[PDB]
C-alpha cells in the first residue's frame, strides 16, 4: 500500500463538490476525502448552462436521478445556444435585427449529431443547395428540428416526461453545489471542514503536505485538488505554476451580471441559452422558472465597467442605480500545466474561457473524469501526470479556438471591439479546420451514433466539437464553403436521399411543435409551482 | 462552368486496379467513364492474401456483393487472428512452436474484436494487474479472448446454420478476387477494360497527365489518373517525379519467396487463422485456404541470400526445391512523399508497402479508395482536397509501420544478426510515446465504440485502427509488460470483482463454443460445396 490515503480539496462550489462526490464514487471509500470550504454568500441570483452528457456521465454515475437534483436547484432545460445580433451593427438589443435576405439575425447551436446520406453529413447537402442558389433556408432551420421547437418555446420532453429530443440544463450553481455537498457528506463520508486556509505547507521537493486553517487544525493529505478559483491558491500561489494569459485569442475579460425576475405566464420560458451581441462584448440570458440569469461579458480594454453597466442595464431596461450587480474580473487562459507534483487544479484554478458555449461545468467534469482515469499512488508517476496534462491542455485550447472563431468570423466592424477581434491571429489548429471547411470537407466528422456519443464520455471527449457545431457557428455567422463538396456533383442518388432527410427534419419539427408542452408548462409541473 | 471530372483512367489491374474500378463504379453513380489499362496477365500462384474484418461491410456490401458469393469464387477461408509462432525463442524455423522456460508453447495470438471493460478500464489492465501481482499464471490471449480457445480447437467463426459466433476476416486467392471484381466491373458497371501495354505518359505544361499512350495505338484521355501499377509507380514516381521515402530504417525485411502448398485438410483440419512462423532472417506466413495454404518467407536480403532464404523456406515445409514453383518478390518498403500529386492518385504498392505481418495490403487499398471517394475532386484539383487525402494516407501508413516495427523491436530474440539488427533501429516518436503510456499501465488507443459501430462505420475504425487490445496482444505476447499495474485499480476492489466476472465470461464462451461449433474444415466444405 503506497496508495493515496487522504485527498484534500481546497474550495467548495461546483468544482470542489463535484470533485468530492466523483472521487467518493470512483475511489470506492478506500480514500479519506476532505473539503475545506470557507463560509460564503452567493453573489447574485444567477444561472449557469451545461451540456447533454452531464446527467449520464456525472449524476447517473452517482445514482442521482435527474428530476431529484433539478427540483433542488430550480433547473430549466437547454436545447442550444441561440446567437442574437452577431452579424449586424449597433447597440445591444434582446430583439434580432434584420439581415439583407430578410432573415432575423439569429442562429442556433443545438445538440445531437446530424444524420448522413452516403456518409456525407446533411450540412453538406444544405451548403450545396445554398451555394448553388437552390435554397434560401438557413442552416439551423434546414438541418435541426430542434430549431422549430425552440422558436415555439416548446419543451424537450412531453408532459408525461417522455423524451422528445436532446437537451442540457440551466441551473443555479449555488444550489447544485449545496445539493452535492449534502450528497457527499451524508452518503459518501466526506469530511466538510468549514474554515479558511491560512497556510500551505510544502516539503523540500515542493510537494504539499498540509493546509493550515485559521482555527488551528492542520489538514494533512497526500493529493491536493485546487478548487479555489481564479486565485489558484495552491497551483499558482503555492506551487508557482505559471498561468498562460490568452487575451491574444479572446478579448473579453470581465462581466457584470444580475438575476432578472420575469413574467413566465406572459412571455413563456425559452428552452435555450441566449448570446445577445453587445458593442464591446455579449450578454448571456439563462432562463429558469420565475427569473433569468444574465451577464454582459465584455473587454475592459473597450468598455469601462461603468459603460458596460449602463449598456447592460439599458438592454434589459433596468434602473442602473437601483439594481444589484455582481462585477467579475475573469482570468482567461490556462495553467502551463494543470497538475504539478501532488497538486491537481480543477475549475477556475485550472483554466477558463467566457461562457459563450457553456464551458465551465464541462471543464470541471472532464478534469475529474481524467483525474480518476490517471489516479496516482504516492510515487506520482510523471507519465500519469503528463498524460492528464495533455488531455486538459488539448481540451482547453480546442475550445479556446472554437470560441475565437465566433469573433474572428463575425462580419461586424461597427466598434473598435469588433474590429480589434479581427487583428488577432487564429491558432494554427483552427486555421487548418477553417481551410478544411472552406474546401467543403467535413470538420471533425461524427463517427458514432448519438447513443454511444452521449453514452460514453470518452467518445464525446475525442470529438467534442463535431462537424455539426462548426457548421452552426461558421454558417450562422455567414462563413460558407468556397464551393459545394465536390463529390456531390457525381452523386445524384445521394442528393435525392438527402432530400428525404430534409423532409424528415421538417416533419419532426412540425409534429413536435404541435404535440409538445410549453417549457413554461413543463417547468410548472416539474417544480410543483402554484 | 462545368468542371466535373468526366473520365477516370486506372493504370494496372490486380486487386488494387479492380477494387478501385468497382468502388468508383458505385461511388460516382455512373456519372464518370472508368477506364482500366491492364497488360494481358499470365497466371500467378495463389500465394494467398489475408484481410481484416471490415472488408465485407466497407467494400463488398457496399457494392451489393454477397459474402458467400465472392468467397465461393475465390477459394476463401476464415481468419480469426494472426498467430505468432517462435517469435520469442531461438533456432531454425519450425512450423511447431518451441517450449518457453515456463513450459508454454511459444505462441501468442492477435485476434479481432474489442476487449470489454469494467469501470471504463479494459480487461487487459485487470489481467496485467493480476499477472504483475502474482495472482494469475494465465497468458494474456487465453485470459482475455475467447477466440484463442476457438482457434486452438480449429473451430469455425460461424455455425453450420451460418449464425455468427465471433469476429473474423478472410483468406483468399488474390488473383481470383481480381478476376471476380474485373467481371463485375466489366459486366455490371460498363468499365472499359483496355487490355494493352502502356508506352507513354502524356503530360501538359502544368505537369498534369493528359493521356496514356498504348502499344496498340490508343491515346487514353483522362481527367484523373489512378496509379495501380505496383512498386514501379509508373505514374506517381516516374511521370509525376514524386520521390519515394524508403523506410528500411524501421523495417529490415525487403524480400519474399512464396509458393502454394497442397494440404491434407481431412487429417489436419483447417486453421482459422494466419500464422507468422519466425525464421532466422525473417518470418514465414501460412494462409490456409481449401485444399492448400499460401506460404511466403519474408526476409532481408542483407541477412539471407535469395537462395539461402529459398532453401530455409523449403526446409520449413519439407518441400523439394527442384520440384517446387517459387515466386520471388523484391519489396519497396515505405511510402511516397505524397500519395496524390496533381491529377495522379497512387493506390496499392504504387503508393506504399509494408511486409504482410499484420495483413495491411488489401486494407491499404480499401482505405485509399474510401478516402479518394470522400475527397473526390473536380478538374480544379483543389489543393486542400489533395492535401487532406495525403495526410490520411501518410498517417495510416506510418501508424502501421510503427506497430509492425514493435513486433521486431520487442522480440527477445538475439540468436541471429537479423534479430539483433532490428533492435539497433530507432522507434519513431509516436510509437515510443505509446510504449511509455503502456509501461505506465495506462490504456493505448482506448476503444470508445462498441464493435457494431466500430465494424459498421469505416471512419470509426480508421480513427482507431490499432486499439489498446492490439497493443496488448503484441507487447504482452512478446513479453513487454507495464512497469506496474494501472494505479487506479488499487482503489477499486469492486471493479476488480466485476472484471473477475468478465474473465469468467471469456472462459464460458470459450468452453461452450468449442463444444458447439463445427470445424473450420466442415464449414468450408459446406460453404464451397466440396464433394
Ligand atoms: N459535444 C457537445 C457539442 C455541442 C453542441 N451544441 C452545444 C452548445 C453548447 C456547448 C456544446 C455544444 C454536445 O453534443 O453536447
Ligand atoms: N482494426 C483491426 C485491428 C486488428 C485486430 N487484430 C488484427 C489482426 C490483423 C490485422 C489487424 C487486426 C480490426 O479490428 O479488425
Amino acid at each position: 500500500d503506497n496508495r493515496i490515503k487522504t485527498v484534500v480539496i481546497l474550495g467548495g462550489g461546483t468544482a470542489g463538490w463535484m470533485t468530492a462526490a466523483y472521487l467518493g464514487k470512483a475511489l470506492q471509500n478506500t480514500v479519506k476525502i476532505v473539503v475545506l470550504e470557507a463560509p460564503t454568500i452567493p453573489r447574485i441570483g444567477v444561472g449557469e448552462a451545461t451540456v447533454p452528457n452531464l446527467q449520464r456521465a456525472f449524476f447517473d454515475y452517482l445514482g442521482i436521478p435527474e428530476e431529484e437534483w433539478m427540483r433542488e436547484c430550480n433547473a430549466s432545460y437547454k436545447m442550444a445556444v441561440k446567437f442574437i445580433n452577431w452579424r449586424t451593427p449597433g447597440e445591444g438589443s434582446p430583439d434580432p435585427r434584420t439581415l439583407d435576405d430578410g432573415h432575423t439575425d439569429t442562429f442556433h447551436h443545438p445538440f445531437g449529431l446530424l444524420p448522413s446520406a452516403d456518409q456525407i453529413p446533411l450540412s453538406h447537402y444544405w451548403a450545396a443547395k445554398r451555394l448553388q442558389g437552390e435554397t434560401d433556408e438557413n442552416f439551423d432551420e434546414a438541418c435541426f428540428a430542434d430549431t422549430a421547437i425552440m422558436n415555439a418555446k416548446k419543451a424537450p420532453r412531453f408532459l408525461d416526461m417522455r423524451r422528445a429530443t436532446n437537451y442540457a440544463w440551466h441551473f443555479d450553481a449555488s444550489k447544485v453545489a449545496a445539493f452535492l455537498r449534502n450528497f457527499a457528506v451524508t452518503k459518501q463520508a466526506v469530511e466538510h471542514v468549514e474554515d479558511e486556509m491560512t497556510e500551505v505547507l510544502t516539503d523540500e521537493r515542493g510537494f504539499i503536505t498540509a493546509l493550515r486553517t485559521k482555527s488551528g487544525r492542520i489538514l494533512q493529505g497526500d493529493l491536493f485538488v485546487d478548487c479555489s478559483g481564479f486565485r489558484g491558491l495552491l497551483i499558482n500561489k503555492a506551487m508557482e505554476e505559471p498561468f498562460i494569459d490568452m487575451s491574444d485569442h479572446l478579448l473579453c475579460n470581465s462581466a457584470v451580471a444580475t438575476a432578472v425576475p420575469h413574467d413566465d405566464e406572459k412571455n413563456g420560458v425559452e428552452p435555450y441559452t441566449s448570446s445577445i451581441a453587445m458593442e464591446a462584448g455579449w450578454t448571456w440570458k439563462i432562463p429558469m422558472l420565475g427569473r433569468f440569469g444574465s451577464g454582459h461579458v465584455y473587454s475592459d480594454h473597450f468598455a469601462t465597467q461603468d459603460e458596460a453597466t449602463l449598456a447592460f442595464s439599458k438592454l434589459w431596461g433596468l434602473d442602473p442605480d437601483n439594481t444589484e450587480f455582481n462585477h467579475v474580473r475573469f482570468r482567461v487562459g490556462r495553467n502551463r500545466r494543470a497538475w504539478v507534483r501532488n497538486c491537481v487544479s480543477v475549475g477556475l484554478a485550472s483554466c477558463f474561457v467566457e461562457p459563450l458555449e457553456s464551458s465551465g461545468i464541462y471543464f470541471i467534469y472532464a478534469a475529474i473524469h481524467m483525474l480518476a482515469k490517471h489516479f496516482p499512488d504516492k510515487t506520482f508517476d510523471k507519465v500519469l501526470v503528463d498524460r492528464f496534462n495533455r488531455e486538459i491542455e488539448e481540451m482547453f485550447d480546442d475550445t479556446r479556438d472554437f470560441l475565437q472563431a465566433h469573433y474572428y468570423f463575425s462580419p461586424r466592424v461597427d466598434t473598435p471591439f469588433w474590429r480589434a477581434n479581427k487583428e488577432l491571429k487564429l491558432a494554427d489548429s483552427i486555421k487548418d479546420k477553417v481551410e478544411t471547411y472552406r474546401a467543403g470537407l467535413p470538420v471533425n466528422l461524427p463517427v458514432t451514433d448519438e447513443g454511444t456519443y452521449y453514452g460514453n464520455f470518452e467518445a464525446e471527449f475525442r470529438n467534442f466539437w463535431t462537424n455539426g457545431s462548426y457548421y452552426c457557428i461558421f454558417a450562422g455567422l455567414g462563413l460558407m464553403p468556397r464551393n459545394p463538396l465536390p463529390a456531390l456533383a457525381y452523386k445524384p442518388q445521394s442528393i435525392a436521399e438527402a432530400e428525404l432527410l430534409f423532409a424528415d427534419v421538417k416533419r419532426k419539427g412540425d409534429t413536435l411543435v404541435e404535440s409538445l408542452p410549453s417549457t413554461y408548462d413543463l417547468l410548472r409541473q416539474l417544480h410543483g409551482a402554484s
